[PDB]
């Protein structure tokens, strides 16, 4: 049976009562329960908010993108939030439990799969740079200063993704992607991480 | 699953999502896909949804009314909003004769296209029929809608008192809209002598 949707008085019905996203269809509407459920993915177009999908963590985020960041068993580390802003994402994190001092911080590459932080890649470099804020040749877009941790073992910081975006589908586009926290201090120099060593936690950035 | 709102938790405790007096899981994985309730999403952004069972349709933001012939032909729709003065109703309808049709919102919903089952005119302040009436009006009394030759009519009309809010006295939600096959006399108790039901649809809650 077709469910229908409308927005503010315009229709939002799909043609077919299938929803498609990324070249799969899925029913548009589950009722269980008296409760109509549409999928994860479709829930943007009816609520005129970004809905970010974390599937792994299975975390929804709407406004702001959420990071969980999760050390090497699986624990909770911390979090972040994302946010555009001019030519730029300003990530705001806190974490605790880390080892007082210097932690490399940047976006990688890929996600994390099976927490596993060796499958989320090098440094997102979508402009073909060098490693390093203070390096001539630099910098990868995913570099970010160094995450400075107490002797309480807790961060709390404001960083910059320069000239990352949080629009889908571009070249600097972040969402899909991860945070790592290093176990080293990034030289702000050195290929291809600043000499930042270990992964000692990390966690997805959703799309 | 979790569900952050610009930055903040808003997770449920348990899983579950508390709708229609009963619960049901904040998510469902059915074939390899993740659904979400759409009333926790768009409770969750402030956005109002609405239900209408007839029409299955969900209506985010403001209500959308579905009208129907006696046939179960679709001829028309309506979006309500809420305003100082009570409802605004815009409305489009096909199919009707050239002349004057009175409209207004009835008591009950239709009950399968049967449009007596929507009961007499939506009137919780106890008044006479009739915008011209010294004794009237209904809440829901509107004004005739005028057709042209083409049979459409196209008005903006207020529910004068009425709301979209939940539990109050003046509540349209879950009523009735009705278009009669004869002109409302402005006076005539109880529905200005407008004669049959010709269509109708469910207001949704
Ligand atoms: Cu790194
Ligand atoms: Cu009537
Ligand atoms: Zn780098
Ligand atoms: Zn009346």
């Amino acid at each position: 049976s077709k469910i229908s949707y409308y927005v503010n008085g315009k229709d939002h019905s799909t043609p077919a009562g299938q929803f498609m996203n990324q070249g799969t269809a899925a029913p548009d509407s589950i009722i269980h329960n008296g409760t109509t459920y549409v999928p994860v993915r479709m829930v943007s177009d009816l609520v005129g908010q970004p809905v970010y999908w974390e599937q792994a963590s299975r975390t929804i985020s709407l406004g702001l993108p959420v990071v969980k960041l999760y050390n090497a068993a699986g624990e909770s580390v911390g979090s972040a939030t994302l946010e555009q802003i001019n030519d730029g994402v300003k990530v705001k994190i806190t974490a605790s439990g880390l080892t007082p001092g210097k932690h490399g911080f940047h976006v990688h590459e890929n996600v994390i799969q099976g927490g596993d932080f060796k499958s989320a890649g090098g440094h997102f470099n979508p402009t073909d740079k060098h490693h390093g804020l203070e390096n001539p040749q630099g910098s990868h877009v995913g570099d970010m200063p160094n995450l400075v941790v107490g002797t309480d073992g807790n961060a709390e910081a404001e960083m910059i993704i320069q000239h990352g975006t949080l629009e889908k589908d571009q070249p600097n586009t972040v969402l899909g992607r991860s945070l790592i926290i290093h176990a080293g201090e990034d030289d702000g120099v050195t290929d291809p991480s600043g000499n930042s060593g270990d992964r000692v936690a990390g966690g997805n950035i959703p799309e």
